[PDB]
């Protein structure tokens, strides 16, 4: 196993997935925030907030009930600053003429702010294809959901296979896959998992939890993804730092 | 088989599939328009021509360059007018606890002026217990989505199983499938079919087309939903009818 630094290096890394290697090794985190918000101002608190304790902050835009542009312009400001990268939880799921245009266009132009998006796998390779006519001009990444944290998940097996296959038959614009668990041995590639918190449980809705030792250390995957365990938290901050020291710590006996 | 009208009456319908047989009875039609454009302006002049033409109407708001509710309102004026349900295509693909909130809010408020959403099954069956803790008290329905048309789908086999048995669990709130064919015996529930043309072909972004006498005729969907090609004739109206036509014929040949 090679560290997040030298993985940011690897001949085949593509461009977006070694700027996000490179800031997780700098700043020991591989935790990313799910900013699960209804308002603009709460989103632009937690992202500068938290921003020191993250590699990555994932947004679901359409969520916002005060979205703007200048919302997304003021995101990448505290970005910038404190080093993490945008991530957009769209889970483009279309075909590929359709997602191009939900990529680019419309009021939420989700190709101009956002370094990552995701996909679903189940249109066929068309959906990535669609994509990355977007994504590649614009020097981004997309992930493949090859797995779901959900009660019921059909993305097993050979779905999860199909994941793999078109996430390395598209490595110019796939950089990962959201998933449980490694999926790939490949090291190019990053694994994002949700549904994580320390304590066992889930919510009411399908969603099942489990921990950063768990999905890092014995399940392999590089970044858990946590929203309420942290947002919920009467202190924020302390959350994302015990999540940034379990999924650090989780990595570090991993790599030995 | 069963006409429309008398499927309006089947005694476990849904309300808004009563309500959308009952007009593609009254008015011979059983065509979606799929109204794939980027302007507001062109997105009403097509919904008020082409309205008597159709049983529906279905968007994509997140293509939509100056999408407001102003523009949703005036939409539904037409809709209530020349009689059609509106189709929100936001094929929702997430935990239930997210699809929730991008179902009920942010900017579309895709809720209050949508009748019909679609939804991917792959998250498990928390997705439609989101979307109908929503939709339930507004009187929505909701089509799950049981196959694709595009290349390398894996909408197929045990997948399309699995979203039939999510359609009959969830009843309530679930009114048919979006569907190459007919996937389930229940004549409760409807078929949509996108990937119709009259011509052969696709795209280069993996759809792939068959036409209305095959949709229809030979593989026993209800609704055919046509894009690009109505979109794209230079009168929209002519080639609407031609769709309505050919749809509404292969379905009286289907009666006998
Ligand atoms: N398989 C998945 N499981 C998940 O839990 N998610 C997403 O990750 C976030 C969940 O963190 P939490 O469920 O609030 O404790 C949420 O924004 C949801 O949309 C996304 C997935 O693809
Ligand atoms: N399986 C599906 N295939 C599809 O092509 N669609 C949607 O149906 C429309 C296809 O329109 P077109 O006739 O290919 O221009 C388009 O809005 C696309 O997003 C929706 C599906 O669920």
């Amino acid at each position: 196993e090679l560290s997040f630094g030298a993985r940011a290096e690897l001949p085949r890394i593509h461009p977006v997935a070694s700027k996000l290697l490179r800031l997780m090794q700098k700043k020991e985190t591989n935790l990313c925030l799910s900013a699960d918000v209804s308002l603009a101002r709460e989103l632009l608190q937690l992202a500068d907030a938290l921003g020191p304790s993250i590699c990555m902050l994932k947004t679901h835009v359409d969520i916002l009930n005060d979205f703007t542009l200048d919302v997304m312009k003021e995101l990448i400001t505290l970005a910038k600053c404190h080093e993490f990268l945008i991530f957009e939880d769209r889970k483009f799921a279309d075909i590929g003429n359709t997602v191009k245009k939900q990529y680019e266009g419309g009021i939420f132009k989700i190709a101009s702010w956002a370094d990552l998006v995701n996909a679903h796998v189940v249109p066929g390779s068309g959906v990535v294809k669609g994509l990355q006519e977007v994504g590649l001009p614009l020097h981004r990444g997309c992930l493949l959901i090859a797995e779901m944290s959900s009660t019921g998940s059909l993305a097993t097996g050979d779905y999860t296979r199909a994941a793999v296959r078109m996430a390395e038959e598209h490595s110019e614009f796939v950089v990962g896959f959201i998933s449980g668990s490694r999926v790939s041995m490949k090291p190019e590639f990053l694994h994002l998992t949700p549904g994580v918190q320390l304590e066992a449980g889930g919510d009411n809705l399908g969603q099942q939890y489990n921990s950063p030792q768990e999905v890092i250390g014995k399940r392999g995957s590089d970044i858990i993804i946590v929203g309420r365990g942290i947002i919920s938290a009467a202190d924020r901050l302390e959350a994302a730092e015990m999540y940034r020291k379990a999924a650090w710590e989780a990595y570090l006996s991993r790599l030995g």
